[PDB]
């Protein structure tokens, strides 16, 4: 019987079943579902064109993988494509509970870890470089390797800058909220949790979603959020609550509310990128000064300003974010043609 | 490159990595993670003894599979064991966000579907019978089979009975709540959603968790919930909100809040079982009268009173619950010995 049961592991579905193979990771608790097979080729000369193809043709499959029952409200995914730039190893479109997504730091860390750990690139010591065409632009991944093992994954992000500083907005049913709006490969409104009467802790999970989504919708309806070069990137990704650090060597804590009330269990890599831009512009950190930022579950990333730059009319930085990721599953997702919930459903 | 990527499918972890192989289903949207391998043998002469062995020795693995990152707050699992009774095919202990669990109807339907679909038992027409030792006692599974295909999965539950009728309890911050308390292989307090100012709809997800868990904790602190024969079964499993039916042929809608604020996406099989006992005792349904009950996502089970019986000092019924399940994945879960979140974490 126990053999029959184990042998179910070699059960093969009918030939009219859709099969999608994935490698799942967590980065600081935040999942990445890496699609290995079962998607068609994604035409487009740019990553943003590829992202448009996916949004217009393959959003059913995004739901099938990100939504219950195969996923959940807080699941996050990656489609790997051929590079579109001269120097990049691969291209990527991310996905979440609401759609196909722009750049994401926790996912970049996971992709760097698996590239070296699983032997897709040679494990060079002390540093392996991988280049990735993201929807936001070119990302440089630096994997720290010792004795053929990954010690840490860093990336250097696209230019990160402050859009708005020390704004106030009237949030219906909440009141006056003070925010900075910064770009770290995505746009975020940063607010102080304690000033709003919240903590960046599990016991405030529901209130962080509710208040974060109201702040997000209020800023989206009142402010133009313009990427200097790309209409498709010109939108608010989320609200990030800044909280006091739990641990002595931590700078601060992040809770990112993004997509459709999705919550990042990581400190958010694009979030740390945008935060470094704010702290740098305010003269609160210097070039080469490493800080540590926590998540709602006390997981951590490092952040550091690498250098100064310009991006359109903005003063900008190249930020470094550091972390690590672990493989948690190899999944074969199956879609029964008779399944009435084949493309999943959404509760949160 | 795309071959390298696909070949990640056949990446094999180091020998010191834990590997747990599963078959994932949904029943009316509610997941079941069926463990195929990776657990030791579970000693015990009774299912409740086996449940105690798992709770005392293997709760780390329950978290590893039910909790993020490999699971989520609403994930549900099954451990298959050798039968302990003369006539049963197998034994089972269920698991959820809080621990190793007693009997569960959505999971029973999934196990019946898989047993026939995946050829663990002969597909007999029109009915295949499978017997299952649950922690609540012997369960009879009746799979309707036509042309070698499963049309529907029914089970006949353990004797189901009313414990308390038309009680009221003061719930702090909510007020006076009217409830019935019934057993359907688990104990539930039934409350009317609309009378409390809620709807059994996705829009009320958060409020259903909050109010359901306050009702649950209040009833657990105030009322003796005694299974006539087994101390380990003597506790309140959850709160079930009764709502008006969305669809013409539906009787009513269920939302079950159970374990640690977990929400059943199905109508709850033990819930329908306990509800049939209430409606029968109130003279609202007769033997052989089939009703349909909806879930928060509008998925459905059938319920029917099969016959009358006694259980200890109670008037009881044998309830029939009907539904269907679909395979959604074959999973190989991996635990990296260096993963600091190897046994997962809990947010809701
Ligand atoms: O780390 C990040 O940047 C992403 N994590 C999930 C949401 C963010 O895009
Ligand atoms: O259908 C059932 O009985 C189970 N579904 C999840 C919670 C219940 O135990």
């Amino acid at each position: 019987m126990f053999k029959k049961l184990e042998n179910l592991e070699k059960w093969e579905p009918p030939k009219d079943w859709m099969v999608i193979k994935t490698l799942d990771t967590h980065t600081a608790g935040e999942p990445l579902r890496i699609i290995l097979s079962g998607f068609p080729e994604i035409p487009g000369k740019t990553i943003l064109e590829k992202r448009r193809y996916l949004m217009e043709n393959l959003d059913h499959l995004r739901k099938a993988l990100m939504w219950e029952p195969r996923g959940h409200a807080d699941m996050y995914g990656a489609i790997i494509t051929e590079p579109v730039s001269e120097e990049a190893d691969f291209g990527v479109i991310f996905m979440h509970n609401e759609g196909y997504s722009t750049m994401c730091g926790h996912a970049t860390i996971a992709l760097g870890k698996v590239a070296v750990e699983c032997g897709l690139v040679e494990a060079k010591e002390p540093i392996t470089e991988i280049k990735m065409d993201s929807p936001a632009g070119l990302i440089k991944i630096y994997v720290k390797v010792r004795d053929g093992k990954v010690e840490k994954v860093y990336f250097h992000n696209v230019p990160s800058f402050v859009l708005f500083k020390d704004e106030t907005i009237n949030v219906p049913g909440i009141g006056e909220v003070k925010y900075d709006l910064a770009y770290g490969g995505a746009f975020y409104a940063f607010v102080n949790a304690e000033e709003i009467g919240l903590k960046c802790t599990p016991e405030y999970y529901r209130q962080l979603i509710d208040v974060g989504m109201k702040i997000k919708r209020a800023i989206m309806s009142e402010k133009e959020i313009r990427h200097p070069f790309e209409e498709d990137l010109s939108f608010l990704y989320g609200t990030i609550f800044i909280g006091e650090p739990e641990d002595e060597n931590s700078h601060s804590r992040h809770v990112c509310i993004f997509a459709d009330g999705e919550v990042d269990r990581s400190p958010t890599g694009t979030g740390v990128s945008a935060r470094l831009a704010i702290l740098y512009e305010k003269g609160e950190i210097d070039i080469g000064e490493e800080i540590t930022i926590e998540s709602i579950i006390g997981t951590k990333f490092t952040g550091k300003v690498v250098e100064e730059t310009r991006y359109g009319l903005y003063r900008a930085i190249i930020p470094e974010v550091g972390g690590n990721a672990y493989i948690v599953a190899k999944n074969t997702f199956l879609i029964d043609p008779q399944d009435p919930l084949k493309y999943g459903f959404f509760l949160r």
